[PDB]
C-alpha cells in the first residue's frame, strides 16, 4: 500500500508524503556510510590504540584525545554498518524500535561527548597556554580523570531523555537511520530539543570559545613576558622554553582544527532540525534531512586523519608501527625536534 511503511516503527506523517527516493540513492547512502565505519573504526581505533601504547604519549591530556576516538569509534560503528547500511540496500529500517532508540541514543550519546570531550581539551589547552608562563598548569591524572567522569555523565544525561519519553528517537529522510523527533511540536518534544541545543551543542561551545579567545588574547599577554624572563639573564636555555611553547601552541592549533571540523559538520544538520521544529516544515524534505546528516555522521571519521597530518608525535608513532599510512604524508626527524629541545633538561645550569 505504501513504500514507507515500516511494522516496527511508526513514520510521522511528514516523512510519508513524499515520494520513495532512487534505489541509486539508497545504494549510494549505504555504501558511504559503511565507509564511514571502515575509516571511522579504523582511524579511530589506530588513535586508540597508539596513545595508549605509546611512551612519548602518555600524558594525562592525552586521555582526552582516547576518550575522543572512542567516541569518535562507536558513533561509526553504531552509525554506519550494519544497522543503517544493511537498512539502505534493502531501503528499509529492519532492525526494529528498540535497535532504532539505541541508533539515535547512541548517536546523540557520542555527539555530545565528542564536543564536550574538545571542551575539556580546550580547558587543557588554557591551562598550559592561555595562562601567563609563570602560572602555567599542565593535566594531571586526577583532574583529567575527573573531567572525562563529568564528559560522560553530561553526555548520557542530554541524550537519554527521549530514551524516557523527554522526547523520541524515530526514522528520519528516506528512513533507513535513526535520530531525535526533531519534528513534533508538543511541550514535552520542543524542550528536549531546546535542552539538547543549549545544554548539549551550546553548552560546551562556550567552553571553547571562552578558552581559545582566551588563548589568543594572551598571546600579547605572553609575547610580553617571554622578553622579560628572556633578558632575565635567562642564557640559551630559553631556547627549550620558547620549544615548548610552539610544541603546546601546535597542539592547541590542531585541537581548534578539530573543533572546527565537528562545528562544519553539525551545523548544517542542527539548522535543518530547527528549521523543522520552528520554521517551514515544507522546507524539510528527504535530501534537505538526509545530505545533511550523512556530512554529520563522517564527523567521527576526521579526527584521525587531521592527527596523521599534523600531529607530530602521534605520526612518529605511526611511521614505527603502521608506516603505510603515512605514505602521502611522509614522517621526519625534524618533526620531533620541538618536543626533543622542549624536554631535554639542563643539567645545573648547564
Ligand atoms: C566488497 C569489496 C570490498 C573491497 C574492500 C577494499 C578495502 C581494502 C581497504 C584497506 C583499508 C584499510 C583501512 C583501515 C585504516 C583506516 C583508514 C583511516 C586512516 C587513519 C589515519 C590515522
Ligand atoms: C545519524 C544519527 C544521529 C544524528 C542521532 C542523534 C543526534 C543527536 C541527538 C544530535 C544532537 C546535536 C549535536 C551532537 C550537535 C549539533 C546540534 C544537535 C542538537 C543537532
Ligand atoms: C590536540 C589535543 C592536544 C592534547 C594536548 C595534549 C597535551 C599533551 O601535551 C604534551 O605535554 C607534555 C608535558 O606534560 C609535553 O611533553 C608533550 O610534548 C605535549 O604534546
Ligand atoms: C558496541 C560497543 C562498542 C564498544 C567497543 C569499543 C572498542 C574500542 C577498542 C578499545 C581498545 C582499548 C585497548 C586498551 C589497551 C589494553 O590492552
Ligand atoms: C596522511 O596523513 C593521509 C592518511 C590517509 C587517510 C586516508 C584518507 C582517505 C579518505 C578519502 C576521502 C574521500 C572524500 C573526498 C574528498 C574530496
Amino acid at each position: 500500500e505504501t513504500w514507507w511503511y515500516n511494522p516496527s516503527i511508526v513514520v510521522h506523517p511528514h516523512w510519508r508524503e513524499f515520494d520513495q527516493v532512487p534505489d541509486a540513492v539508497y545504494y549510494s547512502l549505504g555504501i558511504f556510510i559503511g565507509i564511514c565505519g571502515i575509516i571511522g573504526c579504523g582511524g579511530n581505533g589506530i588513535v586508540i590504540y597508539l596513545f595508549t601504547k605509546t611512551k612519548s604519549l602518555q600524558t594525562p591530556a592525552n586521555m582526552f584525545i582516547i576518550n575522543l576516538a572512542f567516541s569518535d569509534f562507536t558513533f561509526s560503528l553504531v552509525n554506519g554498518f550494519p544497522l543503517m547500511t544493511i537498512s539502505c540496500f534493502l531501503k528499509k529500517w529492519i532492525f526494529g524500535f528498540a535497535a532504532c532508540k539505541v541508533y539515535g541514543f547512541i548517536g546523540g550519546i557520542f555527539g555530545f561527548m565528542s564536543i564536550m570531550t574538545m571542551a575539556m581539551i580546550s580547558i587543557d589547552r588554557y591551562n598550559v597556554i592561555g595562562r601567563p608562563m609563570a602560572a602555567s598548569k599542565k593535566m594531571s591524572h586526577r583532574r583529567a580523570f575527573i573531567m572525562i567522569i563529568f564528559v560522560w555523565l553530561w553526555s548520557v544525561l542530554w541524550a537519554i531523555g527521549p530514551i524516557f519519553g523527554w522526547g523520541a528517537y524515530t526514522l528520519e529522510g528516506v528512513l533507513c537511520n535513526c535520530s531525535f523527533d526533531y519534528i513534533s511540536r508538543d511541550s514535552t518534544t520542543r524542550s528536549n530539543i531546546l535542552c539538547m541545543f543549549i545544554l548539549g551543542f551550546f553548552g560546551p561551545i562556550l567552553i571553547i570559545f571562552f578558552c581559545y579567545f582566551n588563548i589568543v588574547m594572551s598571546v600579547s599577554n605572553h609575547e610580553k613576558e617571554m622578553a622579560a624572563m628572556a633578558k632575565r639573564l635567562n642564557a640559551k636555555e630559553l631556547r627549550k622554553a620558547q620549544a615548548g611553547a610552539n610544541a603546546e601552541m601546535r597542539l592547541a592549533k590542531i585541537s581548534i582544527v578539530i573543533v572546527s571540523q565537528f562545528l562544519l559538520s553539525w551545523s548544517p544538520y542542527a539548522v535543518v532540525a530547527l528549521l523543522a521544529q520552528f520554521g517551514p516544515l515544507e522546507w524539510v524534505t528527504p535530501y534537505a534531512a538526509q545530505l545533511p546528516v550523512m556530512f554529520a555522521k563522517a564527523s567521527a571519521i576526521h579526527n584521525p586523519m587531521i592527527y596523521s597530518v599534523s600531529h607530530p608525535k602521534f605520526r612518529e608513532a605511526i611511521s614505527q608501527t603502521f608506516p603505510w599510512v603515512l605514505t602521502c604524508c611522509q614522517f621526519d626527524d625534524k618533526e620531533t625536534e620541538d618536543d626533543k629541545d622542549a624536554e631535554t633538561e639542563i643539567p645545573a645550569g648547564e
